[PDB]
């Protein structure tokens, strides 16, 4: 018996490029990043354009209290640094420490001046896999990376799972980690349990594209982890077989200020 989720993988595989492409932004919402594309490229560090799009989902759970960023922030994977800016605004976040690793072809941190950049510690050439665990009051994980082969993205998904225990285990008040591949067997097993001993639950942004399965597990949700991503599984393959497509519904991205704390 197989989860609904690796039969929408099974059909997203057998997609065209260009059915794939119609599907993948079709009904999500989308944050216009044309002016921080720009600002990017102007080296325009004041603006309050977040350096990613990473920064309007990690906002779209803390504004829902699915995670409350605080104290000492650990940013595990942080690449060009969106979540870490994002949490260096919030009244609560009092220093954030961000992992990356970078060289060819990952991300590199960027050098911003958002509010409260002066909090932020952004660290390349860090393999966090091999990386010590520290303390930390709030820990983030925004590591996953996509394969049409769902057992490697399984097997990527549980490397990150078994990272995160060990972080966790230093006492750590509020986490949002990125789940991959939530469908796959091994990735179900190891995340009940550790939703047992650590708390949280599932939740799917609806920000990301149709074109992955990627629900975070943050520490204030609750859900049954089975339902929660057959919810979603259903509701991407429904989708994917609804052919008059829209493209994605449009707001506005993240302003992040300037400034220091
Ligand atoms: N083993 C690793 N150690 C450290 N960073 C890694 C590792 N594997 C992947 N990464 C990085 O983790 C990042 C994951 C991104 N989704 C993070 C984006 C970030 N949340 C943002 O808002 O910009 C990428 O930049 C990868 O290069």
């Amino acid at each position: 018996g197989r989860m609904l989720g690796e039969m929408w993988k099974a059909q997203l595989n057998q997609l065209t490029r260009q059915e794939f492409m119609e599907y993948r932004r079709d009904g999500i919402i989308e944050v216009d990043r044309s002016a921080a594309r720009k600002a990017r490229r102007e080296g325009n560090v004041t603006g309050g354009h977040p350096v990613s799009r990473g920064t309007a989902k990690l906002r779209w759970m803390v504004e829902r209290g699915f995670v409350k960023p605080h104290g000492k922030v650990i940013d595990l994977g942080c690449g060009r640094g969106g979540w870490s800016y994002y949490c260096a605004t919030l009244k609560l976040v009092q220093e954030v420490k961000g992992y990356t690793k970078g060289g060819p072809g990952h991300e590199e941190p960027v050098m911003m001046q958002s509010y409260g950049w002066n909090l932020v510690s952004l660290k390349s050439g860090v393999d966090v896999f091999y990386r010590p665990s520290e303390q930390s009051d709030t820990l983030l994980c925004d590591i996953g990376e996509a394969s049409p082969v769902p057992e490697i993205e399984e097997a990527r998904t549980v490397k990150v799972l078994q990272m995160v225990e060990e972080w966790l285990s230093r006492g750590v008040e509020d986490f949002c980690v990125k789940i991959l591949c939530p469908y796959m067997p091994k990735v179900l097993k190891e995340l009940e349990k550790m939703q047992l001993r650590w708390g949280g639950g599932l939740i799917r942004v609806p920000l990301s594209r149709n074109s992955n399965h990627e629900m975070y597990w943050v520490s204030g949700a609750s859900g049954n982890i089975t339902n929660s991503v057959n919810t979603v599984s259903q509701m991407l393959i429904n989708r994917m077989n609804r052919t008059n497509r829209n493209g994605p519904k449009y707001e506005e991205d993240v302003h992040l200020g300037s400034g220091t704390r």
